């Protein structure tokens, strides 16, 4: 009946243990209040009672000087990352560069690396799709654009805006932590767990400096991602403007050709009316004449041609 | 004759009392000047004479170390919240996380929670409507868009802009309070009411820190709301651009088809003029010939077809 | 020959005296240099030689600890405000809330109140006009918009942009003064006129704090005005986008209907050409037949209808 | 062979001397390095070795406590300003307000006044042209706009953007100098030339304060110029939007009228086809009847009218 | 098997040596960790263990107090710059202005000069192309624009956006270094290599001040580049708006002319229908009359002309 957390616990030795714990039991074990683990804010990093609470959207983590906890990890495709890369990164030959540093450094590096890799993967999925859709859409030899490609571009633009917002909030959180030295000092949970021990254990290694360098690295990576996303948005806008110009130019060409054909039709209809005037079954004084028929036909055709040419010249003058 | 406030008073025990009090009487009771309770600024939080004055649009509140007052609460549908949730939140088993803290913490938490819930409700009402309107409007199989849906989208966009402005001003007020530690210290009215008593009453609990954490929580919630609203605005703009492109593409397709039909009509009218030339009641030298009629009809139809095909090819060349 | 100021002087007792004074004489009386009273900057507030120099566009004022001066007040419709409200506000039962404070507080409050009321009046004039113009323009049942209303909207948008710039510069000046405590202290001219006297005269009343609260009040009012103006601009842009979409949709509907009618005309002209082929005065082998005439007429009409239906179906397929 | 500066030297007495000096000789005389006088940055003000180096685009100046130098003044139309106003401003009855102050104050005031006057002149040239072009272009009674006026507007908009950038960089330089008190102190070259002498020479006059006031004056003037330029840009954008709406409305009106005429033509052609069906030279059973001709003509005309009216009503229903 | 760096080493004497070194060997020689030389961030400047690590996109450099290293220099067309200009700049008569300063000053100046020259070259390539493309596109005498030029403009706009982003990140890095004095002090690697020696070696020359001046120079150059790029973007947007207006105006002119021709055709077809009514082979009572034929023809032509004139007048009234 009581709410519970599905907890994946990684020790300092990289051992992984999955279980479920009551919320009050977790609060008692971690020495934290209920309000600390509400996880109400997406992309939030805080330090409460010497414990690091982190949320990156669906990823909720609690870092202790002794262990790491992942909360609500089910039905999120996190199993591969949790049980394949994390043990190796924390307690193996992974790509982490904070192994000699205390456990919290490795934990923060792993979490930030996973989030930055997720953002990079989203961008690397979105970029080729948007690029090829724009290339198809801005093709100058198409009179009209493909509307299914327009729907695809709209969906990809929505996804790109969401990704850009995620990168922005990640950058904001990292920069807020980096700006204040107090937060950087608080992030060093192992240092403050036993200050007397770490007063001599830290043989010239500044934990705050290492944390600052790690956060600066991840902030720079997120800044590069944000720059790429903004460039993609700008390219999308420019491509949309080019598409508008192409459509307007095609419309103008078709309208000019239709206007020329309308001039031809109007001259043809005028001299056709002139001919039909002689086609009505009313007696005239020109039935007996032999050359009048050919004269009328010739002047009719020649006048149609001349009026069409004059109208074309008038159009050329009007369009300048 | 004198102006009055309709006052809803909540004690430390959660008891609710509704009455009306003269403005001067309220100023005397609260130890505040007339200018303090003007409530001229929407979404303003201030501390005057050890009392917290708050306005969130229509919600005007005065928080004292002993009680809370809601002013001008009538004809605003506030009765349900005032008489159902507030007593439970202040003096019961509500979702407030500041119960062990002094009364002002619970009061501020309740007010900020109500305002943030109002903003979230506005956004959760606006988002599905805007999403479905955009989905209907950006449908690529519609030659023209529904204008009633356009009016609905315009109204919802105005509402979304108003909501975004409200979220922005809420964030600005909260961040202005959070930036300066003096304002955070002033917000702890119970601490400064009896400094001698609270010098020993506060057994290791920092009231300023608790206030900072509460305000940071609500600021983060408002930031998430603002991000969602900005994403909705960006999606609206992108959908409008897609609608423009779709309409232009449909116009281009219809114009091309009309131009092809105009080519057909022009060729038909040209060779029809040629035929009508022989339809006039003028004597010629071809009436006695038998094959001339069928020859003229055949060459007329064939020339119409050939000129139409040539004009279509010319259009294809022009459009590239 | 020498330049002069038309000076309206208000004493501490609210007495008003209008006269003209030579520029050098005014400089000597006020203890100020010529460069101080250039009034080159619109919306500028400064403190020179213990005197407050203020300019709000056409309103130039000099506040002394003993009196207030309005300069160049003629031909600006300022007479009503100068001779009706200002005496009552300074030395009566006006709405000013700084009466117990020294004279400069009342003077600054009156000037800022007049300017904020002018801005509010401009906004309250512009808002209904813009709202009704947009409501008329975004009407979905209009095939075309009213261009006179477009000109009115353009003029009102220019006025709104000017008002927004005025509000922005007012906010900038007030915030620049508020940010630095030195400027706030300098604004208390009565305090620094006789520091020895005011060392004991100020019985617990902080003049700098009162000035800060007054300026914060007026800054918040200006911020609300700026938010309203920005919302109006955003609504104008959204209405323009909606108008564009409505016009494009009407164009598409008219173009589709014209294309259908063009299909009908083309089929009619094709089978009309077929009929005219038999209308020419050339001998054929079908004159004696009786049923051939009705057969040709029937097949002509039926083929016109069938070709029109096929073209309509082709259009439906093309538009998807 | 060696590079040289064309130097115009103004003494403290306003005497002007024009000559040419080798670059190394100028470096030796001014006590400055080669890198100091590169003048690589447009709109840059710096203090090197107690000398003020200023560049405003084409205007390069070096201010010393004893003299002023203008460099590369040829072929820039600077002769009038150099030899007419500068001597009077520096050593006469000019409009400068820093005459009792040391020479560098007058020099800086003259240079900043010239630059601000140049910017004001550019804006006062651009504003009437842009205003009249927009007024001509947004005329609602024009079916189409004048394209030569469009080219003029484009050129003026480019010039306005360049002017706005110049004002922005001028404001940035002035504000960067004003923000740091060290730069303001360094700008007082006469004070630091002989600190022992000026320790008693400055009888209560703060040179840093005077420099701050002068720079604040010029910054406020530049801010007013920037506000005017931004307002002009906003007005240009609004006028462009109004032009777009006007063109779309004219297109819609013309398209509706063309559609009505197309309906008329289609009905006329339908009943004309009906008439032509009886015009073919094929024997029928209605030649002998006398009333059939008039009956057919009457029903033809009446049906044309009725079908045209029905199509117009259908268009009215479709357009809503 | 192990990863290696292709290292180009420049000594203090300008001697160049190209070789390849294992990554671990380079880390040991430079006294740096593996994470220091990841080069994960484009356009990043840092100081680690008294060594300057710089990346400008493809250019990776490590500056030591004794030497400079270029890493991964192959297949980047860097050979000319590496083996022609760098030796002369570092140990010759180059344009560097930091020769008397320690080696790191010359190294930083050379690297920043190369990057700023690359950015200037990119801008000087992009600007004429964009300018000529816009001039061709905004030509008012073209009914339609060239779409190949549109594709060229789109590609150049993408390149310009990339260049603007590069300039922005360069400015951000330089300004981040300049803002904090600690980073400026750290950049002086020779000063901190032997602090005891440089305590007396630096005879009044402040290395931090020289570094600040160099970085300020390069920041100002990058700011000028960014201003030029932003002006180019603004000009591109304005040209696109002008192109839109030109296309709409041409469309309106063509549509008006087509509407006038449609009026003519409609009047011609109406009176042609009137004439054809008399052309059908049905007996009437007007065959014997002689003047009826000419009367009908004359009234037909005159009515066509009059109806066309009336329709033109109606169009003129409608367009206002
Ligand atoms: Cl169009
Ligand atoms: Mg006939
Ligand atoms: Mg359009």
């Amino acid at each position: 009946v009581a709410p519970v957390f599905t907890v994946t616990k990684f020790d300092k030795q990289g051992n992984v243990t999955s279980f479920e714990r009551k919320k009050t039991e977790l609060y008692q074990e971690l020495g934290l209040q209920a309000r600390d683990l509400r996880f109400q804010h997406v992309m939030s990093i805080t330090v409460r009672n010497n414990r690091i609470i982190m949320r990156m959207e669906y990823l909720k983590a609690v870092i202790t000087p002794e262990c790491l906890l992942i909360l609500d990890y089910r039905n999120l495709n996190l199993e591969q990352w949790l049980f394949r890369e994390l043990p190796s990164q924390l307690s193996g030959e992974g790509q982490l560069v904070t192994y000699p540093l205390p456990f919290e450094f490795r934990a923060i590096e792993a979490l930030l690396q996973y989030w930055i890799n997720t953002l990079q993967g989203k961008l690397s999925i979105l970029q080729p799709l948007i690029l090829e859709t724009l290339d198809a859409l801005v093709d100058p030899k198409h009179s009209s654009v493909d509307r299914s490609k327009l729907h695809i571009l709209l969906q990809n633009g929505k996804s790109l805006s969401e990704l850009e917002t995620d990168i922005k909030i990640f950058k904001e959180s990292i920069l807020e932590i980096l700006d204040e030295e107090e937060l950087l000092e608080e992030l060093c949970v192992s240092k403050w767990s036993d200050p007397q021990v770490f007063e001599k254990s830290s043989a010239g290694i500044d934990h705050a400096e290492e944390m600052e360098l790690l956060l600066e690295n991840y902030y720079r990576l997120a800044d590069d991602l944000s720059n790429a996303a903004r460039e993609l948005r700008v390219l999308i806008d420019d491509s949309q403007s080019i598409i508008f110009i192409n459509l307007d130019s095609h419309r103008n060409v078709m309208m000019r050709l239709n206007l020329q054909l309308t001039m031809g039709t109007f001259s043809l209809s005028l001299f056709g009316l002139m001919g039909v005037a002689f086609g009505m079954n009313l007696e005239s004084s020109l039935e007996e004449d032999h050359r009048i028929f050919w004269l009328i036909t010739g002047i009719m055709f020649m006048g149609s041609g001349l009026i069409w040419r004059r109208l074309l010249s008038f159009l050329g003058r009007q369009l300048e």
